[PDB]
């Protein structure tokens, strides 16, 4: 029959389309009368959505801006994937087993700093590209290992043949929003928001909300050595782990806070880390970029 067609904007990478299709598939499980169509195409997708050329987009939470364009909203945050960083070693060694002088590929200051805090006898080397591209570079270039989000390898069904060690947050505190998806739509698209509700996972959303509040107040992002990971405790409170590190790994600010309200705990986390010198550190790093 004649039903509303929801147009879903997506990047063209294997991962992006996979994430986008996952979302569509879960939405279809409600059995409501909507058609979905992907339009292969964060900010340019946002412009299209504002212009009503698309109705929604599925982004990796960790790549979302602190502030959405007025008129847009994160309409849904589904049940989180694995939040953990993953080590993929060419010759199958766990982190502490990598040879002295091992070359670990990442363009993330957050990842490289944490690794360097544990081991000063490894080398962090810049690497870029989509996750497949990066796996090909690990094979074909001078890297002994790489770090990737466990979530992307999971989504692709690649983990089994790649992951050498899943890194616990004790070892590597994840990027804010890692493993979470931001399903972005217009704030006034009430029909769509209503459809997205059954997909929203309140415990994921609350945790991520705390992480983001902290990141916003610290003025962090992908380019800065800042981390935050919130989980829901069995008791129902959120526990937020917050971290800022010097790029060489020698100075770590790291704190835990537990509470009910994501805004209050994210804010208090930023206040505490800022009071310890973490914001000055981030400001100085940005000065040398
Ligand atoms: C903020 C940031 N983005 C990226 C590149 C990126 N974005 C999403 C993913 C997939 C995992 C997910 O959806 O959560 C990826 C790639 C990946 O991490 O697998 C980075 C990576 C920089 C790098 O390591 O070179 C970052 C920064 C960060 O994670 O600290």
């Amino acid at each position: 029959s004649h039903m509303r067609k929801i147009i879903v904007g997506s990047r063209r990478s294997k991962l992006a389309l996979t994430q986008t299709k996952w979302v569509i598939e879960q939405l279809k499980k409600q059995g409501l009368p909507f058609e979905f169509e992907i339009k292969e195409m964060v900010k340019e997708i946002e412009q299209a959505m504002l212009d009503k050329e698309i109705d929604m987009a599925v982004h990796s939470m960790k790549d979302m801006p602190a502030v959405l364009p007025e008129g847009l909203t994160i309409g849904c945050i589904p049940l989180r994937e694995d939040h953990r960083d993953a080590l993929i070693s060419k010759n199958g060694e766990r982190f502490e087993e990598l040879p002295s002088g091992a070359v670990i590929g990442t363009s993330s200051l957050r990842r490289g700093a944490q690794l360097l805090s544990m081991r000063s006898d490894i080398e962090i080397k810049w690497i870029r590209g989509n996750i497949d591209t990066r796996l090909e570079k690990l094979k074909n270039e001078d890297y002994d290992a790489i770090i990737l989000a466990a979530a992307g390898l999971s989504r692709m069904g690649w983990s089994k043949d790649t992951v050498t060690q899943y890194l616990e947050p004790e070892i590597s505190v994840p990027a804010v929003g890692q493993g979470a998806l931001a399903i972005e739509c217009r704030e006034n698209d009430h029909e769509l928001l209503s459809l997205l509700q059954a997909l929203n996972h309140d415990e994921t959303a609350r945790a991520v909300r705390a992480e983001r509040v902290f990141l916003k107040e610290m003025e962090g992002g992908c380019q800065v050595p800042i981390a935050g990971y919130g989980r829901i405790l069995d008791g129902g409170n959120i526990e937020l782990t917050s971290l800022v590190a010097s790029p060489d790994g020698k100075t770590i600010y790291k704190e835990h806070i537990t509470g009910k309200d994501p805004i209050a705990i994210g804010s208090e986390a930023a206040e505490r880390l800022t009071s310890q010198g973490a914001k000055l550190l981030i400001d100085r790093v940005k000065e040398e970029l």
